[PDB]
């Protein structure tokens, strides 16, 4: 399985000077239950924004830089090899990567920052005549998660 996970807002904003936009906990703990076990498929822009490989899942990173060898990282410099990559593939960002995969993936992982927020980065438009919604979850809210939020995920009809 080839799937997008993303979060983006109510203008699909996803990113604003190489860092989420927005604070949310419950969005990291989302993304991490969904692809333990499994692989993540990223630009290089998101993963120096992250820093280092996320623990317990394959982390697969795109690039064009020939150089680019990091210890816990697997690196591939097509978007040819990610259909190469076994089991179940995550895309995890960022922009470059979403347009170059919306087309391609089976489902999508979405959830949804029900705000509006300064971005310079931004998911795809899409829309529900070509997806189906499997599921749709508000996220609860607390003192430590406090923009609403709501769990898609989507099923390329
Ligand atoms: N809200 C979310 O769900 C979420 C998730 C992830 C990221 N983000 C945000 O997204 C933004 C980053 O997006 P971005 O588009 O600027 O960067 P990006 O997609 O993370 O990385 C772009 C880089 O990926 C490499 N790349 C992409 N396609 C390639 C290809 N076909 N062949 C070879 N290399 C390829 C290139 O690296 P080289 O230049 O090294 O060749 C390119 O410059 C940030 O603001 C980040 O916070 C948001
Ligand atoms: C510990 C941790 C740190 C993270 N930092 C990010 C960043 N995203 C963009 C810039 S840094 N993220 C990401 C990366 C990609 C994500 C993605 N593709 N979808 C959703 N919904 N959230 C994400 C969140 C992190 C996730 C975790 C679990």
């Amino acid at each position: 399985t080839l799937s997008i996970l993303v979060a983006h807002d109510l203008q699909r904003v996803i990113g604003f000077e190489n860092q989420l936009p927005w604070h949310l906990p419950n969005d990291l703990k989302h993304v991490k239950k969904l692809s333990t076990g499994h692989t993540l498929v990223m630009g290089r822009k998101t993963f120096e924004s992250i820093g280092k490989p996320l623990p317990n899942r394959r982390n697969v990173v795109l690039t064009s830089d020939t150089s680019f060898n990091v210890e816990g990282v697997d690196v591939i410099h097509s978007i040819e090899d990610i259909y190469q990559l076994p089991g179940h593939v995550f895309i995890f960002g960022g922009q470059t990567l979403f347009e170059e995969m919306i087309d391609k993936v089976d489902d999508m992982y979405i959830t949804v920052i029900e705000g509006k927020f300064r971005g310079d980065t931004f998911f795809p438009p899409y829309t529900f005549e070509d997806w189906e919604v499997a599921s749709s979850v508000e996220g609860k809210l607390d003192e430590k998660n406090t923009i609403p939020h709501t769990f898609l995920h989507l099923i390329r009809k």
